[PDB]
């Protein structure tokens, strides 16, 4: 690889791994559109399996970028509109608080205080309907952002209803397959289990647990190669041959709401480039990222801005992921680790690498 990339990646990631005690890590840098890969450590400590370019990591909430693009693709297909009431696709949602809550609100965490997590007690479909029927908003729709699996996860489930496909089938046929993400999974098949890293939480090997709306909110697993290809696809949607998927990618990077210096897309979040690094670094800390914040509507949404830092953090109990890219520079990074280590350390490392290469 070019020495500049080798040097800034190793000089940034080596200390990160040591400071954070990360058992295994994979990184891809996309530079002038081409990927360069780096790996360290162990996918499975007990079995002494190294991280490789074929290792599967849990993406956690980086999955929301796939959900947002799949929803964008459904909009481009004419199957749904973000202006549609949630009740168009779920007529059983008859409780009055749902009046005026649209798919846009669900997609962008602005419905009025849907919670981060669906309760673990929700195990059945009827439990899930009860949960949404009984939920009471703290705020009018379109006034406050509260990051939430229960919001964008319901968006993903409703977005695929007109297609008649399951969420997984829709994601496979409409997103994974056309983009040649052939080692990206909502459910890891038995044939791929040899590549599935263990996550590590307090020293214990763990994988993500089943939950309501898991696939839609936090349930994708992928390799560093496929994630590099996901970044390439989001960097340059105009190269994507499938028209609705190209359009869906563009829709997911539109700017729908502003809070502080950040703009909410569908799954993706964006800031103007050049960014103040303290603003994305500090902004990534869950003390800010998970907080309830007033939003300003962008009326109408701004189309995808090329001069953007576009990014998403993700975590499960055992894994920590981060993706960021700048379309105008054809530059991006993916960092996948099998420990959930603090967001700001991820973003700091990503910014150091990308800033040096820009
Ligand atoms: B995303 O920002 O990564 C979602 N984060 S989360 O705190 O809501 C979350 C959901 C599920 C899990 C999980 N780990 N193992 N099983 N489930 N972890 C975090």
């Amino acid at each position: 690889a070019p020495q500049q990339i080798n040097d800034i990646v190793h000089r940034t990631i080596t200390p990160l791994i040591e400071q954070q005690k990360i058992p295994g890590m994979a990184v891809a840098v996309i530079y002038q559109g081409k990927p360069y890969y780096f790996t360290w450590g162990y996918a499975d400590i007990a079995k002494k399996q190294p991280v490789t370019q074929q290792t599967l990591f849990e993406l956690g909430s980086v999955s929301k970028t796939f959900t947002g693009v799949l929803g964008g693709d459904a909009i481009a297909r004419g199957e749904i509109k973000l202006s549609d009431p949630t009740t168009k696709y779920w007529p059983e949602l008859t409780a009055k608080q749902w009046n005026g809550i649209t798919l846009l609100h669900l997609a962008t965490y602005t419905a009025g205080g849907l919670p981060l997590q669906v309760p673990d007690e929700v195990k059945s479909s009827s439990d899930l309907l009860r949960f949404y029927q009984n939920w009471q908003p703290a705020w009018a729709p379109g006034t406050q952002r509260l990051y939430a699996n229960s919001s964008i996860g319901l968006f993903g489930a409703l977005a695929v209803k007109p297609s008649g496909l399951s969420f997984e089938q829709a994601m496979q046929t409409r997103v994974f397959q056309p983009l040649k993400l052939n080692h990206t999974w909502i459910n890891v098949p038995p044939a791929e289990e040899k590549n599935y890293a263990w996550g590590y939480r307090e020293g214990k090997a763990v994988h993500v647990s089943p939950g309501a709306l898991d696939a839609e909110a936090y349930g994708v697993k992928s390799t560093i190669e496929d994630m590099a290809r996901w970044v390439q696809s989001n960097l340059k949607p105009l190269d994507i041959n499938e028209k609705t998927l190209q359009q869906g990618i563009q829709l997911a990077q539109s700017r729908y709401w502003q809070t502080g210096d950040m703009y909410q897309g569908l799954g993706w979040e964006m800031l103007d480039w050049p960014v103040n690094p303290d603003s994305i670094i500090n902004g990534s800390d869950n003390k800010i990222a998970l907080a309830a914040r007033p939003v300003k509507a962008i009326t109408p949404p701004t189309p995808a801005v090329r001069a953007s830092w576009v990014h998403k953090t993700g975590a499960t109990g055992g894994f920590g992921s981060y993706v960021a890219f700048i379309p105008e520079k054809e530059l991006g990074i993916v960092m996948l680790a099998n420990k959930n280590y603090p967001n700001p350390a991820r973003v700091d490392a990503a910014w150091q690498i990308l800033n040096a290469l820009q």
